[PDB]
Protein backbone atom coordinates (compact mmCIF):
# COMPACT_ATOMS: atom_id res chain seq x y z
CA UNK A 1 0.00 0.00 0.00
CA UNK A 2 1.07 3.53 -0.25
CA UNK A 3 -0.45 6.83 0.76
CA UNK A 4 -0.70 10.85 -0.33
CA UNK A 5 -1.15 12.97 1.93
CA UNK A 6 -0.62 16.52 2.60
CA UNK A 7 -3.13 19.47 2.83
CA UNK A 8 -0.96 22.05 2.95
CA UNK A 9 -2.03 25.23 0.52
CA UNK A 10 1.11 25.97 -0.61
CA UNK A 11 1.50 29.73 -1.89
CA UNK A 12 4.97 30.78 -3.75
CA UNK A 13 6.28 34.05 -5.17
CA UNK A 14 7.97 37.30 -4.66
CA UNK A 15 5.34 39.55 -2.30
CA UNK A 16 3.40 36.47 -1.61
CA UNK A 17 1.91 38.09 1.66
CA UNK A 18 0.29 40.73 -0.36
CA UNK A 19 -0.89 38.48 -3.11
CA UNK A 20 -2.30 35.75 -1.21
CA UNK A 21 -1.56 36.33 2.32
CA UNK A 22 -5.37 37.56 2.68
CA UNK A 23 -6.34 33.86 2.85
CA UNK A 24 -5.22 33.87 7.01
CA UNK A 25 -8.49 35.61 7.39
CA UNK A 26 -10.26 32.61 7.50
CA UNK A 27 -8.27 31.05 10.65
CA UNK A 28 -9.44 33.86 13.41
CA UNK A 29 -9.09 37.73 14.75
CA UNK A 30 -5.72 36.94 17.05
CA UNK A 31 -1.98 35.46 16.42
CA UNK A 32 1.26 34.28 17.90
CA UNK A 33 3.94 35.29 15.41
CA UNK A 34 7.18 32.86 16.35
CA UNK A 35 10.46 34.09 14.73
CA UNK A 36 14.43 34.02 15.53
CA UNK A 37 15.95 36.79 17.40
CA UNK A 38 17.04 39.02 14.04
CA UNK A 39 16.86 37.83 10.87
CA UNK A 40 13.30 38.06 10.21
CA UNK A 41 14.04 41.70 10.90
CA UNK A 42 16.48 41.90 7.94
CA UNK A 43 14.94 40.15 5.17
CA UNK A 44 11.76 42.33 5.24
CA UNK A 45 9.62 38.84 6.33
CA UNK A 46 8.47 40.38 9.48
CA UNK A 47 7.78 43.68 8.27
CA UNK A 48 5.76 42.09 5.49
CA UNK A 49 3.99 39.82 8.25
CA UNK A 50 3.40 42.69 10.30
CA UNK A 51 1.65 44.96 6.80
CA UNK A 52 -0.43 41.91 6.37
CA UNK A 53 -1.75 40.69 9.69
CA UNK A 54 -2.58 44.96 10.13
CA UNK A 55 -4.30 45.10 6.32
CA UNK A 56 -6.19 41.94 8.06
CA UNK A 57 -6.92 43.29 11.32
CA UNK A 58 -6.04 40.41 13.11
CA UNK A 59 -4.29 41.70 16.62
CA UNK A 60 -0.81 39.52 16.98
CA UNK A 61 1.59 38.74 19.65
CA UNK A 62 5.62 38.25 18.73
CA UNK A 63 7.71 35.86 20.37
CA UNK A 64 11.39 36.52 18.41
CA UNK A 65 13.60 34.11 20.97
CA UNK A 66 13.31 30.92 19.03
CA UNK A 67 16.63 29.48 19.34
CA UNK A 68 18.77 27.64 16.89
CA UNK A 69 17.92 23.55 17.35
CA UNK A 70 15.23 24.76 19.78
CA UNK A 71 15.01 22.97 23.18
CA UNK A 72 11.98 21.66 25.00
CA UNK A 73 12.94 24.44 27.62
CA UNK A 74 12.71 26.86 24.57
CA UNK A 75 9.38 25.58 23.79
CA UNK A 76 8.36 25.73 27.70
CA UNK A 77 9.37 29.37 28.06
CA UNK A 78 6.95 30.40 24.96
CA UNK A 79 3.76 27.92 26.26
CA UNK A 80 4.07 29.73 30.11
CA UNK A 81 4.30 32.96 28.27
CA UNK A 82 1.21 32.27 26.09
CA UNK A 83 -1.18 30.20 27.46
CA UNK A 84 -3.22 32.29 29.48
CA UNK A 85 -4.21 34.57 26.10
CA UNK A 86 -6.77 33.34 23.33
CA UNK A 87 -4.85 32.96 19.86
CA UNK A 88 -6.82 31.38 17.02
CA UNK A 89 -3.61 30.68 15.21
CA UNK A 90 -0.05 30.77 15.35
CA UNK A 91 2.65 31.79 12.21
CA UNK A 92 5.92 30.23 12.19
CA UNK A 93 8.53 32.88 10.18
CA UNK A 94 11.88 31.75 9.41
CA UNK A 95 14.04 29.04 8.96
CA UNK A 96 13.03 25.41 10.44
CA UNK A 97 13.58 26.34 14.12
CA UNK A 98 10.93 29.05 14.33
CA UNK A 99 8.84 26.90 12.23
CA UNK A 100 9.01 23.74 13.71
CA UNK A 101 8.96 25.69 17.37
CA UNK A 102 5.08 27.01 15.54
CA UNK A 103 3.98 23.48 15.30
CA UNK A 104 4.66 22.09 19.08
CA UNK A 105 3.48 25.71 20.60
CA UNK A 106 0.11 25.29 18.05
CA UNK A 107 -0.09 21.67 20.05
CA UNK A 108 0.26 22.82 23.84
CA UNK A 109 -1.41 25.89 23.51
CA UNK A 110 -4.70 24.28 22.74
CA UNK A 111 -3.90 21.00 24.61
CA UNK A 112 -3.45 23.51 28.00
CA UNK A 113 -2.76 19.85 29.84
CA UNK A 114 0.19 18.50 27.89
CA UNK A 115 4.19 18.70 29.01
CA UNK A 116 6.46 18.91 25.81
CA UNK A 117 7.09 15.13 26.14
CA UNK A 118 3.72 14.65 25.72
CA UNK A 119 3.93 15.89 21.90
CA UNK A 120 6.27 12.57 21.19
CA UNK A 121 2.69 10.27 22.20
CA UNK A 122 0.65 10.36 19.27
CA UNK A 123 -2.42 9.68 21.16
CA UNK A 124 -2.27 12.39 23.09
CA UNK A 125 -2.14 15.08 20.58
CA UNK A 126 -5.73 15.18 19.44
CA UNK A 127 -6.26 19.14 19.01
CA UNK A 128 -4.56 22.33 18.08
CA UNK A 129 -4.44 25.79 16.93
CA UNK A 130 -4.38 25.93 12.68
CA UNK A 131 -0.15 27.11 11.38
CA UNK A 132 0.65 29.06 8.93
CA UNK A 133 4.22 28.96 8.18
CA UNK A 134 6.33 31.50 6.29
CA UNK A 135 10.00 29.79 5.47
CA UNK A 136 13.23 32.08 5.41
CA UNK A 137 16.14 29.27 4.15
CA UNK A 138 16.09 26.65 1.09
CA UNK A 139 15.53 24.73 3.36
CA UNK A 140 13.40 22.22 5.73
CA UNK A 141 10.68 21.66 4.13
CA UNK A 142 8.79 22.89 7.32
CA UNK A 143 6.54 24.11 5.61
CA UNK A 144 4.91 21.42 4.29
CA UNK A 145 5.31 18.77 6.95
CA UNK A 146 3.87 17.35 9.97
CA UNK A 147 7.32 17.09 11.64
CA UNK A 148 8.76 19.08 14.60
CA UNK A 149 12.31 18.61 15.93
CA UNK A 150 13.18 19.55 19.21
CA UNK A 151 16.22 19.39 21.68
CA UNK A 152 15.04 17.13 24.84
CA UNK A 153 17.03 18.03 28.51
CA UNK A 154 19.67 15.40 27.95
CA UNK A 155 20.68 16.87 24.76
CA UNK A 156 19.33 14.61 22.16
CA UNK A 157 17.14 15.69 18.65
CA UNK A 158 14.40 14.30 18.71
CA UNK A 159 11.22 14.60 16.13
CA UNK A 160 7.43 14.36 17.12
CA UNK A 161 4.50 14.06 14.70
CA UNK A 162 2.11 16.96 14.92
CA UNK A 163 -0.16 18.46 12.19
CA UNK A 164 0.39 20.05 8.69
CA UNK A 165 0.61 23.55 8.76
CA UNK A 166 -2.65 25.06 6.87
CA UNK A 167 -1.24 27.70 4.38
CA UNK A 168 2.66 27.80 3.44
CA UNK A 169 3.77 31.07 2.03
CA UNK A 170 6.91 31.18 0.38
CA UNK A 171 8.76 34.72 -1.02
CA UNK A 172 12.34 34.21 -2.60
CA UNK A 173 13.19 37.34 -2.02
CA UNK A 174 13.68 36.14 1.66
CA UNK A 175 16.03 34.15 1.23
CA UNK A 176 18.59 36.38 -0.81
CA UNK A 177 19.87 37.35 2.78
CA UNK A 178 21.58 33.82 3.84
CA UNK A 179 25.12 33.70 4.15
CA UNK A 180 26.50 31.16 1.36
CA UNK A 181 27.33 29.15 4.38
CA UNK A 182 23.80 29.06 5.18
CA UNK A 183 22.55 28.59 1.35
CA UNK A 184 24.87 25.78 1.68
CA UNK A 185 23.83 23.73 5.11
CA UNK A 186 20.18 24.54 4.19
CA UNK A 187 20.69 23.79 0.35
CA UNK A 188 21.85 20.12 1.44
CA UNK A 189 19.38 19.62 4.02
CA UNK A 190 17.03 19.72 0.93
CA UNK A 191 19.35 17.98 -0.96
CA UNK A 192 19.09 14.96 1.78
CA UNK A 193 15.35 15.31 1.77
CA UNK A 194 14.86 14.51 -1.47
CA UNK A 195 17.64 11.86 -1.40
CA UNK A 196 16.16 10.40 1.63
CA UNK A 197 12.98 10.06 0.52
CA UNK A 198 13.74 8.43 -2.83
CA UNK A 199 15.51 6.18 -1.42
CA UNK A 200 13.43 5.25 1.72
CA UNK A 201 11.50 1.84 2.37
CA UNK A 202 8.24 4.28 2.33
CA UNK A 203 8.98 5.15 -1.07
CA UNK A 204 5.68 6.06 -3.08
CA UNK A 205 5.16 6.92 -6.78
CA UNK A 206 4.29 10.36 -6.01
CA UNK A 207 6.81 11.19 -3.50
CA UNK A 208 9.51 9.61 -6.32
CA UNK A 209 8.56 11.92 -8.47
CA UNK A 210 8.91 15.34 -6.43
CA UNK A 211 12.37 14.05 -4.98
CA UNK A 212 13.20 13.12 -8.87
CA UNK A 213 12.88 16.49 -9.57
CA UNK A 214 14.33 18.02 -6.32
CA UNK A 215 16.99 16.61 -6.94
CA UNK A 216 17.59 17.59 -10.23
CA UNK A 217 17.15 21.85 -9.64
CA UNK A 218 19.75 21.05 -6.85
CA UNK A 219 22.29 19.50 -8.66
CA UNK A 220 21.78 22.43 -11.54
CA UNK A 221 21.45 25.13 -8.81
CA UNK A 222 23.02 24.72 -5.44
CA UNK A 223 26.62 26.02 -6.45
CA UNK A 224 25.41 29.11 -8.04
CA UNK A 225 23.10 29.77 -5.32
CA UNK A 226 26.02 29.59 -2.62
CA UNK A 227 27.70 31.78 -4.63
CA UNK A 228 24.19 34.58 -4.51
CA UNK A 229 22.85 34.09 -7.76
CA UNK A 230 19.16 35.10 -6.97
CA UNK A 231 17.62 32.81 -9.82
CA UNK A 232 19.77 29.73 -8.76
CA UNK A 233 18.14 30.98 -5.13
CA UNK A 234 14.71 31.02 -6.19
CA UNK A 235 14.92 27.85 -7.84
CA UNK A 236 16.07 25.97 -4.61
CA UNK A 237 13.52 27.64 -2.25
CA UNK A 238 11.60 25.74 -4.96
CA UNK A 239 13.15 22.45 -4.58
CA UNK A 240 13.48 22.61 -0.84
CA UNK A 241 9.80 23.03 -0.76
CA UNK A 242 9.11 20.10 -2.98
CA UNK A 243 12.01 17.65 -1.18
CA UNK A 244 9.55 18.92 2.62
CA UNK A 245 6.12 17.42 0.12
CA UNK A 246 8.38 14.20 0.03
CA UNK A 247 9.53 13.30 3.40
CA UNK A 248 5.93 14.33 4.73
CA UNK A 249 5.14 10.86 2.69
CA UNK A 250 8.33 9.04 3.52
CA UNK A 251 9.79 10.36 6.50
CA UNK A 252 13.66 10.38 6.85
CA UNK A 253 16.22 7.85 6.88
CA UNK A 254 19.28 6.74 9.52
CA UNK A 255 21.60 9.25 7.56
CA UNK A 256 19.48 12.26 9.68
CA UNK A 257 18.83 10.17 12.86
CA UNK A 258 23.41 10.21 12.53
CA UNK A 259 23.76 13.39 12.04
CA UNK A 260 21.82 14.79 14.92
CA UNK A 261 24.49 14.63 17.72
CA UNK A 262 26.98 16.05 15.40
CA UNK A 263 24.74 19.08 15.40
CA UNK A 264 23.98 19.07 19.78
CA UNK A 265 27.39 17.89 20.18
CA UNK A 266 30.07 19.04 17.67
CA UNK A 267 28.48 22.53 16.38
CA UNK A 268 27.49 21.35 12.76
CA UNK A 269 24.85 22.63 11.23
CA UNK A 270 21.60 20.09 10.53
CA UNK A 271 22.03 20.07 6.85
CA UNK A 272 25.76 19.79 6.70
CA UNK A 273 25.94 17.02 9.10
CA UNK A 274 23.29 14.72 7.30
CA UNK A 275 24.83 15.55 3.88
CA UNK A 276 28.25 14.29 5.62
CA UNK A 277 27.02 10.79 6.68
CA UNK A 278 24.60 10.52 3.93
CA UNK A 279 26.43 8.75 1.27
CA UNK A 280 28.35 6.50 3.86
CA UNK A 281 24.67 5.99 4.71
CA UNK A 282 23.75 4.74 0.81
CA UNK A 283 26.72 2.76 0.35
CA UNK A 284 24.97 0.26 2.54
CA UNK A 285 21.43 0.91 1.39
CA UNK A 286 22.82 -0.30 -1.96
CA UNK A 287 22.87 -4.00 -0.29
CA UNK A 288 19.11 -3.78 -0.99
CA UNK A 289 18.54 -0.69 -3.73
CA UNK A 290 21.62 -0.47 -5.49
CA UNK A 291 19.75 0.81 -8.99
CA UNK A 292 18.56 3.66 -6.87
CA UNK A 293 21.08 4.57 -5.20
CA UNK A 294 23.01 4.64 -9.13
CA UNK A 295 19.90 6.87 -9.93
CA UNK A 296 21.08 9.68 -7.54
CA UNK A 297 24.72 9.42 -7.98
CA UNK A 298 23.94 9.96 -11.78
CA UNK A 299 21.79 12.82 -11.18
CA UNK A 300 24.35 14.34 -8.62
CA UNK A 301 26.64 13.95 -11.92
CA UNK A 302 28.13 11.11 -11.32
CA UNK A 303 28.78 10.96 -7.42
CA UNK A 304 26.87 12.68 -5.01
CA UNK A 305 29.98 12.59 -2.49
CA UNK A 306 32.04 14.59 -4.74
CA UNK A 307 29.40 16.96 -5.69
CA UNK A 308 29.46 17.91 -1.84
CA UNK A 309 32.99 17.39 -1.60
CA UNK A 310 33.43 20.18 -4.02
CA UNK A 311 30.87 22.46 -2.56
CA UNK A 312 33.16 22.12 0.85
CA UNK A 313 30.94 20.31 2.66
CA UNK A 314 33.52 18.47 4.60
CA UNK A 315 35.41 19.77 7.24
CA UNK A 316 37.63 17.85 10.13
CA UNK A 317 35.76 17.27 13.31
CA UNK A 318 37.15 15.73 16.12
CA UNK A 319 35.54 12.87 17.56
CA UNK A 320 36.62 10.86 20.88
CA UNK A 321 36.27 6.78 20.89
CA UNK A 322 33.74 7.68 23.83
CA UNK A 323 31.71 10.04 21.96
CA UNK A 324 31.92 7.61 18.54
CA UNK A 325 30.51 4.49 20.92
CA UNK A 326 28.40 6.73 22.02
CA UNK A 327 26.62 8.07 18.40
CA UNK A 328 27.11 4.19 17.51
CA UNK A 329 24.72 2.90 20.30
CA UNK A 330 22.47 6.17 20.04
CA UNK A 331 22.20 5.81 15.97
CA UNK A 332 21.36 1.91 16.59
CA UNK A 333 18.23 2.11 18.02
CA UNK A 334 17.09 4.66 15.66
CA UNK A 335 13.38 5.09 14.68
CA UNK A 336 14.89 5.60 10.89
CA UNK A 337 16.46 2.02 10.78
CA UNK A 338 13.39 0.22 9.76
CA UNK A 339 12.70 3.55 6.87
CA UNK A 340 16.72 2.83 5.78
CA UNK A 341 16.87 0.02 3.55
CA UNK A 342 19.78 -1.82 4.02
CA UNK A 343 21.36 -3.68 7.12
CA UNK A 344 23.26 -1.55 10.04
CA UNK A 345 25.32 -3.29 12.51
CA UNK A 346 27.21 -1.09 15.01
CA UNK A 347 30.23 -1.52 12.96
CA UNK A 348 28.48 0.08 10.08
CA UNK A 349 27.38 3.08 11.99
CA UNK A 350 30.80 3.06 13.09
CA UNK A 351 32.07 3.01 9.89
CA UNK A 352 29.87 5.48 8.39
CA UNK A 353 31.05 8.00 10.81
CA UNK A 354 34.75 7.43 10.72
CA UNK A 355 34.39 7.97 7.05
CA UNK A 356 32.17 10.85 6.92
CA UNK A 357 34.43 12.64 9.82
CA UNK A 358 37.74 11.88 8.51
CA UNK A 359 38.29 9.64 12.15
N1 LIG B 1 10.30 19.94 10.46
C1 LIG B 1 11.05 19.23 9.64
O1 LIG B 1 10.40 18.43 8.71
C2 LIG B 1 12.54 19.36 9.71
C3 LIG B 1 13.34 18.78 8.72
C4 LIG B 1 14.71 19.06 8.70
C5 LIG B 1 15.26 19.85 9.70
N2 LIG B 1 14.47 20.44 10.65
C6 LIG B 1 15.02 21.31 11.72
O2 LIG B 1 15.12 22.67 11.31
C7 LIG B 1 16.14 23.32 12.03
C8 LIG B 1 17.10 23.97 11.05
O3 LIG B 1 16.40 24.94 10.29
P1 LIG B 1 17.19 25.86 9.26
O4 LIG B 1 18.32 25.12 8.68
O5 LIG B 1 16.24 26.53 8.36
O6 LIG B 1 17.88 26.98 10.18
P2 LIG B 1 17.39 27.66 11.57
O7 LIG B 1 17.87 26.77 12.68
O8 LIG B 1 15.95 28.02 11.59
O9 LIG B 1 18.26 29.01 11.47
C9 LIG B 1 19.66 28.97 11.23
C10 LIG B 1 20.20 30.39 11.22
O10 LIG B 1 19.78 31.04 10.01
C11 LIG B 1 19.35 32.35 10.32
N3 LIG B 1 18.43 32.69 9.22
C12 LIG B 1 17.20 32.15 8.96
N4 LIG B 1 16.74 32.69 7.81
C13 LIG B 1 17.69 33.54 7.33
C14 LIG B 1 17.72 34.37 6.20
N5 LIG B 1 16.80 34.33 5.21
N6 LIG B 1 18.84 35.16 6.04
C15 LIG B 1 19.87 35.18 6.94
N7 LIG B 1 19.85 34.35 8.03
C16 LIG B 1 18.75 33.57 8.23
C17 LIG B 1 18.76 32.29 11.70
O11 LIG B 1 18.78 33.59 12.25
P3 LIG B 1 17.66 34.02 13.31
O12 LIG B 1 17.66 33.05 14.43
O13 LIG B 1 18.13 35.42 13.72
O14 LIG B 1 16.31 34.04 12.57
C18 LIG B 1 19.70 31.28 12.36
O15 LIG B 1 20.82 31.92 12.92
C19 LIG B 1 16.83 22.25 12.89
O16 LIG B 1 16.37 22.28 14.23
C20 LIG B 1 16.43 20.98 12.19
O17 LIG B 1 16.47 19.79 12.98
C21 LIG B 1 13.12 20.21 10.64
FE1 LIG C 1 16.48 17.82 7.56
Amino acid sequence: VWEFYMPTDVFFGEKILEKRGNIIDLLGKRALVVTGKSSSKKNGSLDDLKKLLDETEISYEIFDEVEENPSFDNVMKAVERYRNDSFDFVVGLGGGSPMDFAKAVAVLLKEKDLSVEDLYDREKVKHWLPVVEIPTTAGTGSEVTPYSILTDPEGNKRGCTLMFPVYAFLDPRYTYSMSDELTLSTGVDALSHAVEGYLSRKSTPPSDALAIEAMKIIHRNLPKAIEGNREARKKMFVASCLAGMVIAQTGTTLAHALGYPLTTEKGIKHGKATGMVLPFVMEVMKEEIPEKVDTVNHIFGGSLLKFLKELGLYEKVAVSSEELEKWVEKGSRAKHLKNTPGTFTPEKIRNIYREALGV
